[PDB]
């Protein structure tokens, strides 16, 4: 009830990226934990951004975010309604859909965007926060099975990452693991078509 001392939630902060530009996928950190904490409070992030898949953090969580069609997309259960830190201060979400577990901000300057897939292909690849590339067979509009199941520990922190087609187009955004006794046999993802509808 004391408004003058009510606190403000910090911004989402880009702290690294999954580098996919060469022949080897690998994670890069671009900001450490203390600098992340400070940037979240100010919302002012002057670091150079590169690539399609960002590693992002709040004070309490770390996950991924993926640029498609000039929008940096991630999951509501990671970002909530938070702004993203940018060189000129905090930037408000331009998309928020809790029913899809989806949020989006204008893509940061220097990022590159994935192209939405139009291949109609069911052989997919999930990219994790550790830069593992996981073959996934599409099993429905929003589900795919891991060819080699992994404990959910392996996937934790990768929500907001992409599922890609063989040509590197974006097919969806990783949302939740389909888990049996702690083993992820399948994944739930936000189809790129759903992003495109949200954009309209
Ligand atoms: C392991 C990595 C997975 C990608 C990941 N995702 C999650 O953990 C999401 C968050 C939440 O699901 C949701 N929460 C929502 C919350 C909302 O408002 C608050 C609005 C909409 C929401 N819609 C969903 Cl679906 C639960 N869950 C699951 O995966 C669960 N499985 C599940 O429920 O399966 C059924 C559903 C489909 C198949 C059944 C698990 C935990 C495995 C038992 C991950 O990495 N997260 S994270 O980066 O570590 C992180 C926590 C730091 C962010
Ligand atoms: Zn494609």
């Amino acid at each position: 009830s004391h408004m003058a001392s009510m606190k403000k939630k910090g911004s989402v902060v880009i702290v690294g990226r999954i580098n996919l530009s060469g022949d080897t996928a690998y994670a890069q950190q671009t900001r450490g934990e203390e600098g992340c904490q400070e940037t979240s409070q100010t919302g002012r992030d002057k670091n150079q951004v590169e690539g399609e898949v960002q590693i992002v953090s709040t004070a309490t969580q770390t996950f991924l975010a993926t640029s498609i069609n000039g929008v940096l997309w991630t999951v509501y259960h990671g970002a909530g309604t938070r702004t993203i830190a940018s060189p000129k201060g905090p930037v408000t979400q331009m998309y928020t859909n809790v029913d899809k577990d989806l949020v989006g901000w204008q893509a940061p300057q220097g990022s590159r965007s994935l192209t939405p897939c139009t291949c109609g292909s069911s052989d997919l690849y999930l990219v994790t926060r550790h830069a593992d590339v996981i073959p996934v067979r599409r099993r429905g509009d929003s589900r795919g099975s891991l060819l080699s199941p992994r404990p959910i520990s392996y996937l934790k922190g990768s929500s907001g990452g992409p599922l890609l087609c063989p040509a590197g187009h974006a097919v969806g955004i990783f949302r939740a693991a389909v888990c049996t006794r702690g083993v992820a046999k399948a994944v739930d993802f936000i189809p790129v078509e759903s992003l495109e509808t949200t954009m309209r």
